[PDB]
Order: C-alpha cells, then sequence, then structure tokens
C-alpha cells in the first residue's frame, strides 16, 4: 500500500456564540454554502485530516467529539480517529484523521497561549496542535483575538504573543517560532478583524452584501489592510474571500445582520465583518493549493456563520537508506557560496549562522561573518566561502530535493537570534551554483535578508 505524496486537509473555524449547535452541521464539513465551495461529486470522499477550531464553544470535549465523529461518519461512512483535542476556556481545537493514517501520525504536541494582562487576560488566546505525518510536519493554530472595531493594534499584538509563546513542533528548533517549524502551518479562528467603515454606513454595507458586491467592503477589511502594511501575518497566504461577512447575524436566520449597539455589546457597533478566517504558510516550493474557502448558510445557532477551507498539501515518506538515518551519506553535500545577511539592527556584535534541518544529524554552527556598513545605513554580515559544508543523512535526490534548511543568524555576544528564514533544496539543478534567498524575521517581524548561492550534491 503506497505512502501518499498528497493529502487533503479540512480546516473549520466557528465561533458558536456560547450556544449548542443544531442537529445537522454536515454542510460545514462538505464545504457547502457561499464562497469557493466543494463540488457535489466529492461529497462522499473523506478528507485525510479534519481540523476543527471553535470559539465561544459551550460543549464538553466529549459532547463535541460525539457530534463531530457522528457528522463525518454520516457523510463518509468512515469512523475517524481522534489525533488531538485541546481547550483553553471556550477556545478549542480537534484533529481527526482517517484510520489508515493512524500509524503515519506521530510526535503529537498541544499547547495554548493566554493573551492580554489583568483586565484583558481571561478569555482570548489560542490553542494549537502539531504532529508529523510521515516525513511532513503539520501545525494548526486556532486563535480568538481581541474583539472591537477600534482594537486592530491589540489583535496584531495578540498574534505576535501567540507565535512567540505557542510551544509546538520540534523543541530542538530552539531559535525558531511556529512560523518556521512546520512544512505546512494553518492559522485560523475568530481573528476579529472588522470592516473599517463609518457606523453611519451600516445599511449601505448591508445593501452591498445583499447585492453580493464585496469589493468595496474587502478594501476596508482590517486583516487585508494590516497584512498589506506588513503589520501582522507576514508571509502568510489567504484565499480570496467570495462569501458574505460571517458576523454579526441575528440568531436562527441568516436574513439579518445585528450591528446596532446594545448593553449586551458594551454599547459597541458590530458592522458586518469577516471575523472568521483561515490563513496558511508552507515552506518554499511545497505543494499547497486551497480547494475551498467559504461559509455555511444553514447553521444559524450562533451570531457567526461557520467558515471552511480545504487544502491539497504535499507530503513526503519516512525515508530509509542503507546509510542514513543513523549516519551521514558521503555522496551528499550542501555548500553555500558568496552568502551575506542584511540586518535592520543598529547593534554592533559579531554574528554567526545556525543551519537546522531534519536532513542533518544535528544543527550546524558557522564561524562569525564579517560586518560591513551598507550604503543606506544597514548592517551587511558577509560569510563569503567560509560556511561549513552540510552533511545530509541521505544523498538520494528523491529525498534531498524535498528538504529545507532553516537559518538563524545569532549574536556572538548574547546567542540570541536576530533573524530566522528557510531555504528550499528543490533546486533547478544539482552540482550547480544557484541563487538562494530568504527574508529573515524575528517574532514574525521582518529583520533582514539572507542571500547567496547554493551548490547541492546528490547521489545522482
Ligand atoms: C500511532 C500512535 N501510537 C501511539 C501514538 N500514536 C500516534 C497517534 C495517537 C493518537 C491518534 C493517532 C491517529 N490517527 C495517532
Amino acid at each position: 500500500q503506497p505512502e501518499p505524496d498528497m493529502i487533503t486537509i479540512f480546516i473549520g473555524t466557528w465561533n458558536m456564540g456560547n450556544a449548542p449547535p443544531p442537529k445537522k452541521i454536515t454542510s460545514w464539513f462538505l464545504s457547502k454554502g457561499q464562497g469557493k465551495t466543494r463540488d457535489d461529486s466529492a461529497d462522499y470522499i473523506p478528507h485525510d485530516i479534519y481540523v476543527i477550531g471553535t470559539q465561544e464553544d459551550p460543549l464538553s470535549e466529549k459532547e463535541w467529539l460525539e457530534i463531530l465523529k457522528h457528522s463525518l461518519q454520516e457523510i463518509t461512512s468512515v469512523t475517524f480517529k481522534t489525533v488531538a483535542i485541546h481547550t483553553l476556556w471556550n477556545i478549542r481545537i480537534v484533529v481527526l484523521a482517517k484510520p489508515e493514517h493512524e500509524n503515519r501520525i506521530s510526535h503529537i504536541c498541544t499547547d495554548n497561549v493566554k493573551t492580554g494582562i489583568a483586565n484583558t487576560l481571561g478569555n482570548k488566546g489560542a490553542v494549537g496542535v502539531s504532529f508529523m505525518f510521515n516525513g511532513t510536519s503539520l501545525g494548526f493554530v486556532n486563535s480568538h483575538l481581541t474583539s472591537g472595531s477600534e482594537k486592530k493594534l491589540r489583535r496584531n499584538q495578540n498574534y505576535m504573543n501567540i507565535l512567540r509563546f505557542l510551544a509546538l513542533g520540534d523543541k530542538k528548533l530552539s531559535p525558531f517560532n511556529i512560523t518556521h517549524r512546520f512544512t505546512h502551518l494553518f492559522w485560523f479562528g475568530d481573528l476579529n478583524y472588522r470592516v473599517d467603515l463609518p457606523t453611519w454606513e451600516a445599511e449601505t454595507i448591508i445593501q452591498k452584501i445583499k447585492q453580493q458586491q464585496y469589493a468595496d467592503l474587502l478594501s476596508h477589511d482590517q486583516l487585508l489592510t494590516e497584512r498589506r502594511e506588513q503589520k501582522v501575518f507576514l508571509h502568510f497566504e489567504e484565499e480570496e474571500i467570495t462569501f458574505a461577512p460571517t458576523y454579526r447575524f441575528e440568531r436562527l436566520t441568516r436574513d439579518k445582520y445585528a450591528y446596532t449597539k446594545q448593553k449586551a455589546t458594551g454599547m459597541k457597533y458590530n458592522l458586518p465583518s469577516w471575523c472568521d478566517r483561515v490563513l496558511w504558510k508552507s515552506y518554499p516550493l511545497v505543494h499547497v493549493v486551497c480547494q475551498s474557502y467559504g461559509s455555511t448558510s444553514d447553521i444559524m445557532t450562533s451570531d457567526h456563520s461557520p467558515v471552511f477551507a480545504t487544502f491539497e498539501a504535499g507530503v513526503t515518506s519516512q525515508f530509509v537508506s542503507k546509510n542514513g538515518p543513523g549516519t551521514v551519506d558521503s555522496q551528499g553535500q550542501i555548500e553555500f557560496l558568496r552568502c551575506y545577511a542584511t540586518l535592520k539592527t543598529k547593534s554592533q556584535t559579531k554574528f554567526y549562522l545556525e543551519f537546522h534541518s531534519s536532513c542533518l544529524e544535528s544543527f550546524v554552527k558557522s564561524q562569525e561573518g564579517e560586518n560591513e556598513e551598507g550604503s543606506e545605513g544597514e548592517l551587511v554580515v558577509k560569510f563569503g566561502e567560509t560556511l561549513p559544508k552540510l552533511k545530509p543523512i541521505i544523498s538520494d535526490p528523491e529525498y534531498l530535493l524535498d528538504q529545507h534548511i532553516l537559518i538563524s543568524i545569532k549574536s556572538s555576544d548574547s546567542d540570541e537570534s536576530y533573524g530566522e528564514g528557510c531555504i528550499a533544496l528543490r533546486l533547478e539543478a544539482t552540482e550547480t551554483q544557484l541563487p538562494i534567498y530568504t527574508p529573515l524575521t524575528h517574532h514574525g517581524e521582518l529583520t533582514g535578508h539572507f542571500q547567496g548561492e547554493i551548490k547541492l550534491q546528490t547521489s545522482q
């Protein structure tokens, strides 16, 4: 029975508004309603992995697991295995997989981050799950960020605290936060970004939604505008939104947006908004295609509609050769030529690199580079031809070209990372000097660049 080279992943996000669900929620798992929807001809075909994020979830873990498993069994006739379930307050993530994947899944990690301080600590934050699927790392984050049209800066701060402090994936990757630890990272939830238009435009906004004319609303979506200005979710993707705003509805219909200020809302307006979102970030040149992104029309127990997204995602097998794992394969090498880092830092310490990869027995520390002044005020750290030759565990090009090298640039004085990036080994050629590039980030913010050339030797 062959190992897959592709899987399909369902991502769901639903703020349940502290209400039990209705008896039927199958439309959610089938990607039916508004937006980019799944073809009817696929309805019996199970996804490989279902990841369900809920917010304001009033159910026990047991109660929700029963509803999810029975939902998927009715759809697919498959009894899904529970990979992980993790709850922080009323924020929950559930990972379910086809039984045929049970022995493909390992290294399951769960964590949560509570956001805010005092007043603002007690119900917002994130839960997450990570695991290996054969040779591929997968990470999943469900976050409920700060509410309120006038708190986009707080939401961006929540994002940075979640990606700094959520402890998922391989702890040996110590310089790297979750935005570098996974082949595929899915981040979803009630991100709570609003359509930033005047309160007096509420009925105009409703009109536009009834006409399915979303262009002038999306141009004011705080998540799209904040992402465009590189304030949040740097280097994440999102599919185009072609579904109505998922918030704020009157319960038990989808016919009415309830936007007016009420004591129940702290006298705040809730203009129609795309609160409920799915984004992702995959390593360079790994196959990831969004095949649905939409909202249900028939689940109305909450003031939010459920959102679905599905993805094709490239996966690799757990590779064994006569040599690695357990030794190097002398027929393989990774060389870096003419490499330099450009850092936004004002500091004057020496810097060294760390190369981390599951194609190495352990990470590799370089010698210090040579600092020069850049023409426009920057620090340029030159490595020239000084970088250590990396010794992969397996030389087979069917393995090695699918791998990635994570790069950290660290201060010699403090050993702290100033920047983290990732280089794909999916090169146009082997035994050939080829340009490489990655931006560098720290706490998910741009801190500089790493560029140079690579020369990859495989056994072919
Ligand atoms: C195969 C195995 N033995 C111990 C732990 N695992 C990984 C695991 C745990 C729970 C659910 C799944 C699935 N699906 C996989």
